[PDB]
């Protein structure tokens, strides 16, 4: 069911990095990782939490649809793309934390906690501030747990409406060409050690889907592009993408 391929460690070592990639072949129901231990270690989800947060916000009507405009609150922040109006699509694309912090406040602790339990999401623990717990609270999730959650989303099996799941999968669209479609979400956790980058999602092919979840040590923001670059090198090595 599970196979360890340490040859992928070369892709981290080449960049003086360390991390884990987890792949799941949906047709064959087989998983692959370079590091079985780290594949099951739990980290803060950081902005990968925007996936469940979007689902919950949509299903509760906090977000009407993917066109609803969340106006900039006029507070200048140091990421220029955040100092502007957003909808669900652009808020996901630019990982707009303050938009999602307001979602969480409107969702509220009780409904957030119940929904994460229904999703079987990570350690399901929202201890901390309702508007920051995915950044510095008690919630934790492993790469294998990310894949379990994403597989449910892909199959519309989460306990929210089909509509909510379709909208979030639309909002996850990251790349598409004639060979594959990637729906995914990045994350960068810095408030609690170890600092890590995330990329989780899946690759749609004509006749299969490959789920992936990676995290890697990320001491500075300078290496954030390696999240996608390393993942894609693994995908290329395994002949999943050209
Ligand atoms: O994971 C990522 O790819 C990433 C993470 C962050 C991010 C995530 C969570 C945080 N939580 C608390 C405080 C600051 C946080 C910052 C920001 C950006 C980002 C987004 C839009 C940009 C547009 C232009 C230039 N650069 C940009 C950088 C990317």
């Amino acid at each position: 069911e599970w196979q360890e391929n340490k040859s992928w460690n070369a892709h981290f070592t080449e960049h003086k990095s360390q991390g884990v990639v987890v792949l799941w072949n949906e047709n064959k129901q087989q998983g692959f990782t370079n590091n079985l231990k780290r594949a099951n270690q739990a980290f803060l989800p950081a902005s990968t939490f925007k996936i469940p947060n979007s689902l919950i916000a949509l299903d509760l009507g906090v977000v009407k649809d993917e066109h609803q405009v969340f106006k900039w609150d006029g507070q200048t922040r140091d990421i220029a793309t955040w100092n502007r109006d957003h909808n669900l699509i652009t808020a996901m694309k630019y990982s707009v934390v303050p938009v999602y912090q307001e979602f969480a406040r409107q969702i509220g602790e009780a409904r957030m906690s119940k929904m994460l339990h229904a999703f079987d999401y990570g350690n399901e623990d929202i201890s901390g501030n309702v508007d920051s717990f995915w950044l510095d609270g008690g919630i934790r999730i492993s790469a294998t747990e990310q894949i379990s959650f994403l597989r449910k989303l892909y199959h519309n099996k989460l306990h929210v409406s089909e509509r909510s799941q379709r909208i979030v999968k639309q909002a996850m669209l990251t790349e598409a060409n004639g060979d594959y479609i990637i729906r995914a979400k990045t994350g960068y956790s810095t408030r609690i050690e170890p600092k890590i980058g995330w990329w989780v999602g899946w690759v749609e092919l004509d006749d299969n889907v490959w789920f992936f979840a990676m995290n890697m040590d990320m001491p500075t923001s300078d290496g954030l592009g390696l999240r996608q670059a390393i993942t894609k090198e693994v995908l290329k090595q395994e002949k999943i993408i050209p």
